[PDB]
DNA sequence: AATCTATCACCGCAAGGGATAAATATCTAACACCGTGCGTGTTGACTATTTTACCTCTGGCGGTGATAATGGTTGCATGTACTAAGGAGGTTGT
Protein backbone atom coordinates (compact mmCIF):
# COMPACT_ATOMS: atom_id res chain seq x y z
CA UNK A 1 0.00 0.00 0.00
CA UNK A 2 1.28 3.78 -0.51
CA UNK A 3 0.77 7.47 0.89
CA UNK A 4 1.46 10.00 -1.99
CA UNK A 5 1.92 13.93 -1.63
CA UNK A 6 -0.38 14.78 -4.29
CA UNK A 7 -2.20 11.20 -5.92
CA UNK A 8 -5.74 12.13 -3.82
CA UNK A 9 -6.92 10.38 -7.35
CA UNK A 10 -4.97 9.05 -10.07
CA UNK A 11 -6.31 11.34 -12.33
CA UNK A 12 -4.06 14.43 -10.72
CA UNK A 13 -1.01 16.32 -11.83
CA UNK A 14 2.36 18.33 -10.14
CA UNK A 15 4.00 20.58 -12.30
CA UNK A 16 7.62 20.07 -11.71
CA UNK A 17 7.74 16.04 -12.03
CA UNK A 18 7.60 14.53 -15.42
CA UNK A 19 5.32 11.54 -14.73
CA UNK A 20 3.00 14.64 -14.30
CA UNK A 21 1.59 12.16 -11.55
CA UNK A 22 0.20 8.75 -13.42
CA UNK A 23 3.27 7.71 -14.40
CA UNK A 24 4.70 7.12 -10.81
CA UNK A 25 2.95 3.92 -11.28
CA UNK A 26 5.15 2.01 -12.44
CA UNK A 27 7.54 0.80 -9.93
CA UNK A 28 4.86 0.18 -7.21
CA UNK A 29 4.31 -3.16 -7.55
CA UNK A 30 7.76 -3.77 -8.52
CA UNK A 31 9.60 -2.65 -5.86
CA UNK A 32 10.97 -5.55 -3.39
CA UNK A 33 13.23 -6.35 -0.63
CA UNK A 34 13.85 -8.70 2.13
CA UNK A 35 12.84 -8.02 5.79
CA UNK A 36 14.31 -9.48 9.04
CA UNK A 37 10.99 -9.28 11.15
CA UNK A 38 7.16 -9.61 11.51
CA UNK A 39 4.54 -9.11 8.06
CA UNK A 40 4.18 -5.48 7.96
CA UNK A 41 6.91 -2.44 7.50
CA UNK A 42 6.71 1.08 6.26
CA UNK A 43 8.98 2.86 4.28
CA UNK A 44 8.94 6.87 3.39
CA UNK A 45 10.48 8.37 -0.15
CA UNK A 46 11.32 11.62 -0.36
CA UNK A 47 13.09 13.42 -2.90
CA UNK A 48 13.95 17.03 -3.06
CA UNK A 49 15.50 19.40 -6.06
CA UNK A 50 16.01 17.97 -9.50
CA UNK A 51 16.97 14.36 -10.16
CA UNK A 52 15.64 10.80 -10.68
C1' DA B 1 38.27 -5.19 -4.93
C1' DA B 2 37.71 -4.58 -0.50
C1' DT B 3 33.99 -4.04 3.62
C1' DC B 4 29.78 -6.32 6.18
C1' DT B 5 24.86 -7.01 8.23
C1' DA B 6 21.21 -9.33 8.06
C1' DT B 7 19.05 -12.61 4.87
C1' DC B 8 17.15 -17.42 3.98
C1' DA B 9 18.51 -20.78 5.88
C1' DC B 10 23.37 -24.95 6.54
C1' DC B 11 25.28 -26.06 9.70
C1' DG B 12 25.42 -26.88 14.81
C1' DC B 13 26.41 -31.10 16.42
C1' DA B 14 21.86 -34.61 18.95
C1' DA B 15 20.06 -38.57 17.60
C1' DG B 16 19.38 -43.16 15.26
C1' DG B 17 18.95 -45.94 11.19
C1' DG B 18 21.22 -49.44 7.79
C1' DA B 19 24.81 -51.69 7.04
C1' DT B 20 28.27 -55.15 6.39
C1' DA B 21 31.25 -58.20 8.17
C1' DA B 22 32.28 -61.33 11.49
C1' DA B 23 31.25 -66.16 12.80
C1' DT B 24 28.77 -69.75 12.11
C1' DA B 25 26.52 -73.26 9.33
C1' DT B 26 24.79 -74.70 5.49
C1' DC B 27 25.13 -75.58 0.62
C1' DT B 28 27.50 -77.39 -3.72
C1' DA B 29 31.11 -78.55 -6.56
C1' DA B 30 35.62 -80.36 -7.71
C1' DC B 31 37.84 -84.06 -7.72
C1' DA B 32 39.74 -88.93 -7.35
C1' DC B 33 38.60 -92.92 -7.49
C1' DC B 34 36.32 -96.80 -10.04
C1' DG B 35 33.90 -99.07 -13.96
C1' DT B 36 32.19 -99.17 -18.34
C1' DG B 37 32.43 -99.41 -23.28
C1' DC B 38 34.12 -97.47 -27.15
C1' DG B 39 36.75 -96.34 -31.30
C1' DT B 40 43.04 -98.33 -28.74
C1' DG B 41 45.73 -101.57 -32.31
C1' DT B 42 46.90 -105.20 -36.06
C1' DT B 43 45.47 -108.65 -38.62
C1' DG B 44 42.59 -110.94 -41.90
C1' DA B 45 38.66 -111.95 -45.13
C1' DC B 46 35.54 -109.80 -47.11
C1' DT B 47 33.17 -107.31 -51.23
C1' DA B 48 32.59 -104.32 -54.18
C1' DT B 49 37.08 -98.02 -53.58
C1' DT B 50 38.94 -97.49 -57.88
C1' DT B 51 40.89 -98.46 -62.31
C1' DT B 52 40.77 -100.65 -67.04
C1' DA B 53 38.77 -103.72 -69.96
C1' DC B 54 34.89 -105.43 -72.35
C1' DC B 55 29.86 -105.83 -73.84
C1' DT B 56 26.32 -103.54 -74.97
C1' DC B 57 22.70 -98.44 -71.39
C1' DT B 58 21.20 -93.57 -72.19
C1' DG B 59 20.61 -89.96 -74.71
C1' DG B 60 23.27 -87.17 -78.17
C1' DC B 61 20.69 -84.92 -82.67
C1' DG B 62 19.91 -85.45 -87.27
C1' DG B 63 16.61 -86.20 -90.23
C1' DT B 64 12.09 -85.23 -92.38
C1' DG B 65 6.44 -88.03 -92.99
C1' DA B 66 2.03 -87.93 -98.44
C1' DT B 67 -5.91 -90.93 -99.98
C1' DA B 68 -5.77 -85.51 -99.32
C1' DA B 69 -5.74 -81.11 -96.96
C1' DT B 70 -3.98 -74.68 -101.91
C1' DG B 71 -8.65 -66.26 -100.40
C1' DG B 72 -6.00 -65.41 -94.55
C1' DT B 73 -6.79 -63.25 -90.12
C1' DT B 74 -7.07 -59.33 -86.67
C1' DG B 75 -9.96 -56.40 -83.19
C1' DC B 76 -10.03 -52.15 -80.82
C1' DA B 77 -4.31 -46.85 -81.07
C1' DT B 78 -8.90 -43.13 -80.22
C1' DG B 79 -12.95 -40.22 -79.07
C1' DT B 80 -10.29 -34.81 -75.25
C1' DA B 81 -7.44 -29.91 -75.70
C1' DC B 82 -4.75 -27.63 -77.50
C1' DT B 83 -2.44 -25.84 -82.17
C1' DA B 84 1.72 -25.98 -85.39
C1' DA B 85 2.86 -27.85 -89.61
C1' DG B 86 2.32 -29.87 -94.25
C1' DG B 87 -0.66 -30.79 -97.51
C1' DA B 88 -4.22 -29.88 -101.33
C1' DG B 89 -6.00 -26.80 -105.66
C1' DG B 90 -8.54 -23.23 -107.65
C1' DT B 91 -7.93 -18.55 -108.26
C1' DT B 92 -7.48 -13.54 -107.79
C1' DG B 93 -4.14 -11.63 -107.54
C1' DT B 94 1.94 -10.73 -106.91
Amino acid sequence: EVEIDGVLHEYSTKEGVQEDILEILLNLKGLAVRVQGKDEVILTLNKSGIGP
